[PDB]
């Protein structure tokens, strides 16, 4: 995709109305998510939605409750909002208490056990006494477990409908929510040669370890430009996480931009900066969309999103090589680093004119200069 393409939002139809989607938002063409739709029917006058992305699964409630939605994707708000649907920049577990007689959860298998469970909590938590819960997954990841701990929180549930591996129960609130779960980590690491303590909420890529890509790329990042060749100079991370490269970098002297679409991502990224006596700007933002038009950099740094067992490039990571392209000043040098064999090499040659490999072990780190 151009980058204009991959930051459009586009309309589809459905009976009665449209629903917009992009690239890079989560619940389009979902199993999970469309098994919900399939199921879900109003009850009381307010209900919320944990986990909507672009809100197909919630959908036929709206105009038959009043409908909020809490969302930690940017890409996912951008199309709520205009697909005119109520939604909130907010974690799951931000809901308020007691005030909900309807709560929609798609479960978020992908992030995890903890992140899951504090969601289920919230979800608990935000109901009233008698209040329902639609909770839909998938028995190949973790529903049964989910289901059990749902239904252990609140009272009776019952699958409501079924297709193939994908489940929606729907349980009654018939006891006292406990309170949140302990949600914030730290863990503490050495690189090149600075001690860095970590802070990160559930869900976050690479979850109480640097990931040895992020590290590879900084080793091969201070081999080519010398600890120095950092200072002073303006820097992007595509896609910071909690920090693993933009920690370093503004220790390193760099003036850094830390661009991540997942709000649990920027708030470890922001809590991590604090406890590091460290200075950065960490943006909620789909790829650059936060930036100005006419933001440039000296240095573009990335280990992009990567699909687990995939063979292809996600249309977020090829994003990322064109913005990092577009993005640098004359001069400007990017780095990324991914699995030995994912095809980035035509794309940094098409985009760059040419690119260089630097490592290749358990991970490479490619390079590229802008003409
Ligand atoms: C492989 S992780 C790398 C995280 C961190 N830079 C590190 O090295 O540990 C990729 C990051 O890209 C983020 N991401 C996914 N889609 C994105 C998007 N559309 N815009 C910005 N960041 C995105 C993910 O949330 C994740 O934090
Ligand atoms: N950072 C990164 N890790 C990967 C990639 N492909 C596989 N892995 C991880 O490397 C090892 C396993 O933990 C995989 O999940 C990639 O493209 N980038």
């Amino acid at each position: 995709l151009t980058r204009e393409a991959y930051h459009r939002l586009t309309p589809l139809p459905h009976p009665g109305g449209r629903l917009f989607i992009k690239p890079g938002a989560r619940g389009y063409r979902d199993p999970v998510h469309d098994l919900l739709q399939k199921t879900v029917e109003p009850f009381g006058e307010r209900a919320l939605d944990l986990n909507p992305g672009v809100g197909w699964g919630s959908l036929p409630l709206e105009g038959r409750m009043a409908v909020e939605r809490l969302e930690t994707s940017r890409a996912a708000f951008r199309c709520l909002t205009a697909s005119g649907l109520q939604a909130r920049l907010a974690l799951p577990w931000e809901a308020a208490a007691g005030a909900y007689d309807l709560v929609v959860l798609a479960l978020p298998a992908g992030r995890g056990t903890a992140y899951v469970q504090a969601s289920l909590v919230a979800a608990a938590r935000a109901l009233r006494m008698g209040g329902r819960l639609y909770l839909a997954g998938d028995k190949n990841k973790g529903f049964e477990r989910y289901f059990k701990e749902a239904r252990a929180l609140l009272g009776y549930g019952v699958v409501v409908r079924r297709e193939g591996p994908y489940r929606v129960a729907l349980l009654e609130k018939e006891k006292e929510a406990p309170p949140l779960p302990s949600l914030w980590r730290a863990f503490s690491a050495r690189i090149l040669g600075a001690e860095y303590t970590f802070h990160h909420l559930p869900g976050v890529f690479s979850a109480g370890k640097v990931d040895p890509a992020s590290l590879l790329l900084l080793e091969a990042l201070q081999e080519r430009l010398g600890p120095e060749g950092v200072r002073g100079r303006q820097v992007l991370d595509l896609g910071a996480g909690y920090g693993a490269l933009t920690l370093p970098l503004a220790r390193m002297g760099a003036e850094v931009v830390g661009v991540e679409d997942d709000l649990a991502s920027v708030l470890s990224l922001q809590k991590g900066l604090e406890a590091n006596a460290l200075k950065a700007q960490a943006l909620h933002s789909d790829v650059d969309e936060a930036l100005t038009e006419e933001a440039r950099f000296d240095i573009i740094v990335t280990n992009p999103p990567f699909h687990v067992g995939g063979a292809v490039i996600l249309d977020v990571a090829q994003a990322f090589v064109n913005v990092a392209a577009a993005r640098l000043r004359p001069g400007g040098v990017f780095f990324l680093v991914s699995n030995p064999f994912l095809k980035y090499e035509p794309l940094l040659e098409e985009k760059f004119g040419a690119f260089q490999t630097l490592k290749v072990a358990e991970y490479k780190v490619l390079f590229a200069e802008k003409r």
